[PDB]
């Protein structure tokens, strides 16, 4: 079944939207609109082993409270996004297994959604094959220590339409045991239409045994801007697309979810504009008004 349907996907009270919200003099429908709807909670190297499994524990115990499916995003891999504009993660493989091994402690038995390393996999070939290998091996270790917890629905983070083809992602996606997870997500911080992203997890779900998967619909309203490099770096133009619900138009597709965070920069974006995570209000209205709100 899909383990997604039944409880509306939690609220979290303290994004950095809601602050904006919160703070607007007067209140601004559009900062509203976005702090009010559902996202996933991102959790990197700033959370240690040593203390993030109280984190988890945490947030997930607040969305029970609530009625509600938390939905947290990992991203700590080492060399994480290649160094670029998100660079971050773990130093090193030791300490990203001793992570994952703490975020599961903080599970424990409790409800989750978890959408494993957005770009990792996608992005790999940066790294040399050695490290290519050991990255591929932190994920498997993610699938394999995360799904001790019988209630996460964990979804290792696939890339999108116009990134790996489906049989290159489909062969990544079987290297690091798929079929112990839920499935895989899809257009996580991009702007890709959401049937496009159908087409391609439907694909990718035939070569991988039948798994499920998410779309990232935080930023797809108005599909992308037109193909050039960087046009993922703090494009203009781009809306809010469907807010997140499991009632999707994808066979296998389990929810489209808000995994990117609306008004949350991607990067300095040789622009000069705010590091890659800062929330700006201006970014979340663009979203909002675009979409007709
Ligand atoms: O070489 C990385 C490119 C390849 N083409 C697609 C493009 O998406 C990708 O860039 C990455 O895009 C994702 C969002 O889809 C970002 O999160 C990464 O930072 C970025 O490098
Ligand atoms: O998609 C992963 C990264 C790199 N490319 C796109 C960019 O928007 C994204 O940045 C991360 O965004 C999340 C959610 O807003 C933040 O929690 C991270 O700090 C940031 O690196």
């Amino acid at each position: 079944a899909n383990p997604l349907a039944g409880k509306p996907f939690y609220v979290d009270p303290a994004s950095a939207a809601m602050v904006a919200a919160r703070n607007a003099n007067p209140p601004n429908a559009e900062l509203t609109s976005v702090a009010n709807t559902p996202q996933s909670y991102w959790l990197d190297q700033a959370f240690p082993p040593a203390t993030v499994g109280g984190t988890v524990a945490r947030y997930t115990g607040a969305a029970q409270a609530a009625g509600a499916m938390p939905v947290l995003t990992l991203y700590g891999i080492p060399h994480r996004d290649c160094g670029s504009y998100a660079s971050g993660g773990f130093a090193t493989g030791t300490d990203y297994r001793g992570w994952i091994d703490a975020v599961a402690s903080g599970l424990g038995s409790s409800p989750a959604t978890i959408i494993v390393e957005p770009d990792a996999l996608a992005m790999a070939d940066c790294l040399s094959p050695d490290q290519r290998q050991e990255r591929f091996d932190l994920v498997r270790y993610a699938v394999d220590t995360l799904t001790r917890d019988p209630a996460a629905a964990v979804y290792v983070d696939a890339g999108h339409s116009r990134w790996l083809s489906a049989e290159a992602m489909a062969a990544r996606l079987n290297d690091v045991g798929v079929g112990r997870a839920r499935g895989f997500s899809l257009n996580v911080s991009n702007f890709y239409t959401t049937d496009e992203e159908i087409g391609y997890g439907e694909a990718i779900s035939g070569l991988t045994n039948g798994s499920h998967y998410v779309i990232d619909t935080s930023r797809n309203g108005a599909g992308p801007a037109p193909d050039a490099p960087l046009n993922w770096c703090n494009p203009s133009g781009r809306a809010l697309g469907a807010p997140p619900t499991t009632a999707t138009a994808g066979a296998h597709a389990d929810a489209y979810l808000w995994i990117k965070r609306p008004g949350e920069s991607d990067g300095t974006c040789g622009r000069g504009e705010p590091q890659a995570g800062r929330f700006v209000s201006q970014y979340a209205i663009d979203l909002a008004h675009n979409a007709g709100q």
